[PDB]
């Protein structure tokens, strides 16, 4: 083994992580939109259900 | 010495990026949980509506 191999491995790990970060940021934005939509829809549903009672 | 400094700097960069992945992964899990909670309510509402209709 050599420290150069170790250094190179740490560099490879960093680059892989950076790529993962980009993918996660994309997924997060997608999920956030879905939550927003469901929240809006749920508010409509809850209200409609409350009208039928009255 | 400088060998140790190089190791620590490379480890720093490695760990900073990995910690970032951890953060985002946990945030996404949270968002996914929130989505599940809302779908449950959403499905419960919708199902309850179709019956009264």
């Amino acid at each position: 083994g050599s420290n150069n191999e170790l250094y190179l491995e740490l560099m490879k790990l960093r680059e892989h992580s950076d790529q993962h970060v980009k993918e996660l940021k994309t997924s997060l934005k997608k999920c956030a939109r879905e939550t927003a939509d469901l929240k809006f829809l749920n508010n409509q549903y809850a209200h409609k259900l409350k009208l039928l009672e009255k």
